[PDB]
């Protein structure tokens, strides 16, 4: 659940989305930023997904973000070969792993949860 | 669908998993590697998910990987504050975005698919 | 009474609307353009409303804009704080003042009409 | 809802109004100021509507305006043509747009609310 | 027979389509790209239709595009006059000429085929 | 509907045709000019179709071209290879796209008409 904030008019650009549930001033609004960048050789495009979730707190009557939750993701969408089943397999496996082991990812625990 | 390859006995270590479906020599077997590393200050642990999918090809009767599909992911599991709903929100939103826009992520296309 | 011409993809962008009554070549078509621009610091967003109304006349077989009626508005939607009541107070007072003193604003008269 | 504070001597000049509901010291008093200024060439007169709404807060037991809501609005009352219908069209279209999309203008959102 | 890949956000922008029948990697994918660009003076907008058809070949067991078929087509959608009948005349005459003499255009032959 | 004015001697040259309907002095007669030019390397020939349509009006007793509608096409008829099916694919897709989206190409609109 994220709504649009800024969507590049080109297929290769940077789109920004804001989180829905959070009710804070929009400067400290949690965001997800997708960014496609083309290789100089034109061999692949890199897809970048950056989530920042500022933890807003109040000190001396001011809004400051003592800590911030960040999550970065990158993918090499190769343009020199179409192996679409394999690219989808990579994305599916990483998504499946995050969903399954989410409970321990949030705790800094590499062990499988079962 | 990934089976274990090497699982660290400590909650902070490196676990390696191999893809199931692929039938190639295991050196070029596609893999997913999770890695928790602790901050020097002990403020957070970083969770790292690295997928490599080698594209095996045969040249002059030899197995070589002309290209390779890579996907990297990092998460800042902050230990100084427990905001568990918010960490889960970050992971959920990034997973939801990948699942929804997968068709264009594999193409190097930042635009939304709808 | 304005007809949509360009809609912004997201909340940060540019929308262009054309006046409905006029039937004139598109260069001299009267338009209203709304534009949100994010501050470099990300402290606020500025909303810009720009209305141009060219007063066409025909010379030598082509339309020319002797003069042009322009009206511009700029509002600082602060993103550092959420003060929705006060922000709305500002817009409402501007609108109330215009609608009340419209007859004199048109003639370039700052005096209150009573 | 504005209280008159200073009226202009003639049609070309400056009038100052304060916000009614606000009861704060005059240094942080939100105001709406109308100002007609004659072009050097005398081709048009310009009507300027400037609203300042200082957001009073208290730091270290002292009154400080951490932020301020500002809004400006200019109209070219052309003196080289009397096109009262067209000028009214301009001013009415901008007022109608502001009233309709007010809920999104205050948030720095260019999308139409429909 | 073209498949949509990227549509423009507004009427002024860029849309990208791929050729349907071709199944090759995206680096050598034949495409048709339409692009509207506004003149600096705003006198006209220009419509650009650009087709690239890379001729895939294999050298030393590697995919290389030895040659590439390129075709460009520009139209001045004048904004200073609405002469829709005349613009249609222009565009129709050029399309009809291309369709009629296509068999010789492909060979670099300016003579009419009759 | 174009009447022949200059025919090229051979397949490499220039042909000039005039529009049929218009009855205007020859400088401002709308014309279609096809031109094959051989590359210095002799790798390909470029076919160039240039349509000019002057919008005449009379001033001070003489015709003048206030504005002009232009439309240009360029096709790279490669001479290094014979790929007649693909070369025809290119021209056919351009023609199909124009005839399908003609109404929007005229208005300078990149969006598909559906």
């Amino acid at each position: 659940s994220i709504t649009k904030y800024s969507e590049s008019a080109g297929p290769i650009g940077q789109s920004i989305y804001t989180f829905t549930g959070v009710t804070v001033p929009a400067q400290y609004m949690p965001r997800l930023v997708a960014t496609t960048t083309v290789n100089k050789a034109g061999t692949n495009i890199e897809y970048k997904i950056a989530v920042n979730y500022p933890l807003v707190s109040v000190v001396d009557g001011a809004n400051v973000a003592l800590n911030t939750i960040r999550a970065n993701l990158s993918f090499t969408a190769l343009q020199s070969v179409i192996n679409t089943d394999e690219k989808l397999r990579v994305l599916d496996e990483i998504v499946s792993f995050i969903t399954a082991n989410k409970a321990n990812i949030i705790d800094g625990n590499v062990l499988t949860v079962t």
